C-alpha cells in the first residue's frame, strides 16, 4: 500500500502543475471570485517574509495557520489581508475590496500544536468592515467527514502562480490522525479554506506530513472540529 499511496501521490506531482487536469486543480476566474465560497478567500501577506491564505469567518476575523502568523513575530503592521487578490500573468494586480491592515494576531488560540491562528482586521479607512462587504465564510464542522471524502480546497498557490486564487480537489485519507488528504498544494496555500459541497467551511490546510513511512508524505490540515468551533466561536468577531 506504498505503491497504492505512490501511485496514488504521483496523480498529483508526478507531472508539471500546469499540466495537471483541471478537475484536480484549476484557476478560480473572475466571475467565480466574485461569488461565495471563494469570495471568502484572501491572500495573508507578511511582507519580505511569505505569503499564503486565509478565510474570513467574521466581520473581522481572518482564520490562517498558525505557522503563517508567526512570521509576524506578534506584530501586526507586519500582516495584511489581501480578499480576493488577482494579479494576472501580466502583472496587473486587482484588490476589488482593498487590503485590510491587521489590528491583532491570535498567534495560537487554539494551542500551540494546532496549526490555526485568528487574524483581526481594522475596517477600512472609512469604518467598512471586511465582512460587511464579504459575507463571512459558514462555519462547518469535520465531525462528519469520513475517508474518501471529496472536497474543495480554495487558496493562493503563491510557488505556482503569485496572487492567482486557485482550487484543488482533495480526497480524504486516514482520518483516524487527523484530517489527511490526496490533492496539490504548495506552500502558499497554507491556510485554504477546506470546503464541502454545500458551501461549508470544514477545515484549513496546513502543510504536508510524513504518510504510512518515513519516506512519504500526505497533505494534513486541521478540521473545524468540537474544539476548534468552540474557540472560534468565543473569539469570532
Amino acid at each position: 500500500e506504498i505503491k497504492k499511496h505512490e501511485e496514488k501521490w504521483n496523480k498529483y506531482y508526478g507531472v508539471n502543475a500546469f499540466n495537471l487536469p483541471k478537475e484536480l486543480f484549476s484557476k478560480v476566474d473572475e466571475k467565480d471570485r466574485q461569488k461565495y465560497p471563494y469570495n471568502t478567500i484572501g491572500n495573508v501577506f507578511v511582507k519580505g517574509q511569505t505569503s499564503a491564505t486565509g478565510v474570513l469567518i467574521g466581520k473581522n476575523t481572518v482564520l490562517t495557520n498558525r505557522h503563517i502568523a508567526k512570521f509576524a513575530n506578534g506584530d501586526p503592521s507586519k500582516v495584511s489581508f489581501r480578499p480576493s487578490i488577482n494579479t494576472d500573468d501580466n502583472g496587473n494586480t486587482e484588490t476589488p475590496y482593498g487590503e485590510y491592515e491587521v489590528k491583532e494576531i491570535l498567534q495560537e488560540p487554539f494551542g500551540a500544536g494546532v496549526d490555526l491562528a485568528l487574524i483581526r482586521l481594522k475596517p477600512d479607512q472609512n469604518g467598512v468592515s471586511l465582512g460587511d462587504k464579504i459575507s463571512p465564510a459558514k462555519i462547518g464542522t469535520s465531525n462528519d467527514l469520513k475517508d474518501g471524502d471529496k472536497l474543495e480546497l480554495i487558496g493562493y498557490p503563491f510557488e505556482h502562480k503569485v496572487n492567482q486564487m486557485h482550487r484543488s480537489e482533495i480526497e480524504l485519507t486516514t482520518l483516524s490522525r487527523g484530517l489527511r488528504y490526496y490533492g496539490f498544494t504548495v506552500p502558499g496555500n497554507s491556510g485554504s479554506g477546506i470546503f464541502n459541497s454545500n458551501g461549508e467551511l470544514v477545515g484549513i490546510h496546513s502543510s504536508k506530513v510524513s504518510h504510512l513511512d518515513r519516506e512519504h508524505q500526505i497533505n494534513y490540515g486541521v478540521g473545524i472540529g468540537n474544539y476548534v468551533k468552540r474557540i472560534i466561536n468565543e473569539k469570532n468577531e
